[PDB]
């Protein structure tokens, strides 16, 4: 038996990773306070897991709840921990920074302490390409200068530094930091997917709601950038590909862990795609038309960001297999099948 | 006028509490006593003279939200001076989570309790360590910031937290004070304290045989490291000025950062010579290579602090060594 602890597994990226984990034969324990997710996402993952659905156990616990967390760790043998949990809305983080510093930092510090006290010192952390700030060049390698422009991005960069300091003090720690780029899409079944609250802030969940008629038009944030068509360019990666990156991270920690301490890997496709190109791909995949409103640049937006995949391909032995066309297909499938989410 | 002082039983905190007690403030100190004795605040109450009755102490950890909420509901604080936290750099590298927990989680809880109680006026004890190895000197508040150890990272992260908090809530008035190198003690010799001058003192009395000079080939005038050493009583006065600035000229304050230094740079050998004159003892030396992570030369740009904060250091190197020797001679085994 191989058991994995997954914080925030009820959420968007976590649920898709939990499903892949169950299909690989892992036992999965999820810890999630359901603050930005519902039980339904986990129940449907259990259903998609077929026979392996019973290998998923859900604990409705906050990572800051130290006693509830010790109970879980002292009553389990965890091979590793995948740490998805945290708040992630950039706008909300600027307006309520203490909420973000509290939930993300105190939750992570508590988790790391409970892990070290219960002999589990293998960790995979959800970092983000936001730590590259506004990069001076592309593609972004893992050695690019790091910075943060908002409280949310600050919590990611600080947790990274905490993980590096922790390994520096204790060589028994094996930590892989995964800098996600822009995940889009859903499981190709259309049964699970991203279910954002309120008005979505990311591009593709917004275009999604325009396509099903819930919102009237997409607002394009700035057209005067130095890109092909003036819109921002991003590295869009299929969420299923992001999930498989975590499987490859566990395989790295399980088979070739003597040569790692606290490592960082990009999880991207290496291809840059503009806003209009994504809208064009979603119109082709869905047959719907996305009305456009043109506005100025969004404060804090980068111009062009995509990943240098060489390091992940070499050390993790991992490369994304889904392209833009499949991402929009699977997003539309989840969208048309579940236009109002899990509710 | 009541002021909450976290970490007020410590080195810099006790001296600030004494200066506050002499200025006529009621002072409530919160300190878990994990790195300080209660005898320090007992002696401070003595030196406060007729004002000793204004000091109130609570042995409370900042992470204890329930206890911390009760103290804030018991008084109406004008502002909070935040000294509390761990500061041993070597203890930050070997035990980083202990530092990230105590400093960050303690500070987060305090800022939240402050906001809920309505006391959004903060003076935070930062450090010139955030200037890393400066490319030029003197170091202004605009210099690029970076941390080189877990302790320094907690200092820089707390500064950014205060930056973000004020940005989200204009009712907040925050002053960040970057200390430099504290030296000395209250001139009475009654209170005081990993650093050069405490190491020099142990060599003077004989607890240690010699002082290792870490690096002799620096691009300085005598080849040894240069720092901005500031009297701890001057540091205490800098916080009185920070409260004066918050209480008077406050409408143009958001999250202001002020250096607290003398503006003068003194080498290692110059401090050894200064302490030998004030103590009469001799300091045998052993010259060694550069210590890893050590800045070459660092000292403060004091122009911003002299104008807007209306503060300037009063004490020089000679008096620092005199008060340090005075306190350590009369109390060789501490409190
Ligand atoms: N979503 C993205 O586009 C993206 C890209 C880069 C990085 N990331 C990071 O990847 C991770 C996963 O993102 P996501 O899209 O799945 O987000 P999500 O909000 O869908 O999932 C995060 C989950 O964590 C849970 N959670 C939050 N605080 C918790 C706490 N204190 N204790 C327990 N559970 C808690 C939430 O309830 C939620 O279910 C996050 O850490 C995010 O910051 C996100
Ligand atoms: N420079 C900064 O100035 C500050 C003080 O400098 P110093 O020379 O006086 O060191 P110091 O150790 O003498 O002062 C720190 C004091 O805070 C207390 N402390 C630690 N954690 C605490 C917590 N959760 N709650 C309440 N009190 C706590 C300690 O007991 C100590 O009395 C430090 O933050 C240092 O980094
Ligand atoms: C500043 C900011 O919020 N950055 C976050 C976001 O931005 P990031 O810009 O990377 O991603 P978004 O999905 O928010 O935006 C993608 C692109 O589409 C454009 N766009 C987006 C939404 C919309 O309604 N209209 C529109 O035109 C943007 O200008 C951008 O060029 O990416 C990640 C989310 O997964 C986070 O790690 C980043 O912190
Ligand atoms: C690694 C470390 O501890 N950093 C702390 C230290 O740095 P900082 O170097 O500024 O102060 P130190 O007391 O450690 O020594 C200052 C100077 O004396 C020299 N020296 C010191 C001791 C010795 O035994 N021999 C010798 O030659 C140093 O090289 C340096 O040039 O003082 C500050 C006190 O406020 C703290 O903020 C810093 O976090």
């Amino acid at each position: 038996l191989r058991t994995i602890l997954v914080t925030g597994g009820a959420g968007y990226i976590g649920s898709h990773t939990v499903l892949q984990l169950l299909q690989q034969g892992f036992r999965v324990v999820v810890v999630d306070n359901l603050d930005n997710a519902s039980e339904a996402a986990l129940a449907r993952v259990a259903e998609l897991a077929g026979h392996d659905g019973a290998n998923l156990v859900f604990h409705k616990v906050d990572l800051r709840d130290r006693h509830a967390l010790v109970d879980i760790f002292s009553s389990h043998r965890f091979e590793a921990v995948i740490h998805f949990a945290g708040l992630k809305a950039v706008g909300e983080s600027v307006h309520k920074p203490l909420l973000y510093y509290d939930n993300n930092l105190v939750g992570t510090i508590t988790l790391l302490e409970v892990m070290a006290a219960n002999g589990c010192k293998k960790l995979v952390f959800s970092s983000s390409a936001t730590v590259y700030g506004w990069p001076k060049e592309v593609p972004c390698t893992e050695e690019f200068p790091l910075c943060a422009t908002n409280p949310y991005g600050r919590t990611k960069l600080v947790i990274e530094d905490i993980c590096r300091d922790v390994h520096r003090s204790d060589p028994d720690w094996k930590i892989i930091l995964l800098r996600y780029f822009n995940p889009v899409g859903a499981h190709p079944s259309g049964y699970i997917g991203e279910d954002p609250c309120g008005v979505p802030n990311n591009l593709m969940p917004y275009v999604q709601q325009v396509a099903v008629g819930r919102l009237p038009h997409l607002t394009v944030y700035g057209t005067d950038y130095s890109t092909k068509d003036g819109t921002g360019v991003r590295d869009y990666i299929h969420v299923v590909d992001l999930a498989d990156g975590h499987i490859a991270a566990l395989r790295k920690l399980y088979e070739d862990s003597d040569k790692i301490g606290c490592e960082v890997y990009n999880l991207g496709t290496g291809k840059g795609t503009s806003v209009l190109e994504m809208v064009a791909a979603f119109e082709k995949a869905s047959g719907k038309k996305i009305p456009l409103v043109f506005a100025g640049r969004r404060p804090g937006d980068a111009e062009i960001v995509y990943a240098a995949t060489a390091k992940a391909e070499k050390e993790l032995k991992w490369k994304a297999k889904y392209g833009i066309e499949e991402m929009c297909r699977d997003l539309w499938n989840w969208a048309s099948k579940n236009p109002y989410g899990y509710a």
